[PDB]
């Protein structure tokens, strides 16, 4: 019901925006995390971590599963800065070529010290904690991501 | 992308709808609701919102939604953002056998009341309510009623 199958989630995806919670996320120098992605959409662009909130899932819920599933370390709703609401369009999506994929964004920054997280290798093959000018240097960051910055 | 009846229900019973709801204030410090014929908050006095769809931008959909709620077409830029809600239905558009969820972006505006056409598809009445009336009253539904708290 939460987790859809694969049948539910093409049809959601294909007829319905996603809602999703996207993770600014600093260390103690300064630096923000960018993970490698290896699903579409935006597969292998480096991307900020985060997630689609699931049907009957709270806000606040979905912020803490989202933290542990993206980062190894779950975190509540009250340590999150609202970063503002974005929207990111795909030409793809997580099955294919054959439908666009379209997230309406809800932001949220925090800090964390790098020695706590427990970097997950499901979703990125990669991460690397970035500036600010680096980040938005290089076309390998997506637009997504840039913008944040 | 207004959604056959089919899919609209896989939609509904599987993913978070993502809505704009309107804040409309007149020129007597009062604001909007139209007592709602659909389900879900059927027969409750609600705020004007509607729901964003399939590669919809949020700039697209607001023109279309006060034009829809309205009666008037006002660009985004007449907002100002109220927020993230999050609005958990028992019932449905068209039954009472599965749940309906909204994350919701809320804008408040203020109008001339002789510059809207208030449509009569999804209100049977409407009325300009003060904060204290609209609080005072269980008709007015709860997810309404939290605006002005
Ligand atoms: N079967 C199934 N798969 C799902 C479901 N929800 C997500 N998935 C898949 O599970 C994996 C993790 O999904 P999420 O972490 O929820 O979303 P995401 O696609 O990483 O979203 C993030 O990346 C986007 C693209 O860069 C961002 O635009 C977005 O805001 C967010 O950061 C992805 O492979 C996704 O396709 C579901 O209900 N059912
Ligand atoms: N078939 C079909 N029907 C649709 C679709 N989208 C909306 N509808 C239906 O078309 C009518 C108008 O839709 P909306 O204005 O988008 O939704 P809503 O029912 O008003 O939602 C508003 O009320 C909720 C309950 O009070 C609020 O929680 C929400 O934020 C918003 O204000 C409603 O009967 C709704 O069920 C679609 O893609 N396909
Ligand atoms: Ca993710
Ligand atoms: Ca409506």
């Amino acid at each position: 019901m939460m987790f859809l199958r694969q049948e539910d989630f093409a049809t959601v995806v294909r007829s319905t925006p996603l809602v999703s919670l996207d993770f600014i996320v600093e260390n103690s120098r300064g630096e923000f995390l960018l993970g490698k992605r290896t699903n579409r959409p935006a597969q292998g662009y480096w991307f900020v971590p985060g997630g689609r909130v699931q049907k009957d899932e709270t806000l606040e819920a979905a912020f803490e599963r989202l933290t542990m599933a993206e980062l190894g370390l779950r975190l509540p709703i009250t340590a999150g800065q609202f970063y503002g609401v974005w929207q990111h369009f795909y030409d793809d999506n997580f099955s294919g070529t054959d439908f666009t994929t379209h997230y309406v964004v809800l932001g949220f920054r925090f800090r964390v010290a790098e020695e706590e997280l427990l970097l997950p290798d499901e979703q990125h093959d990669d991460y690397r904690w970035l500036t600010p000018d680096a980040l938005l240097a290089s076309e390998n960051v997506h637009a997504n991501s840039r913008v944040y910055f």
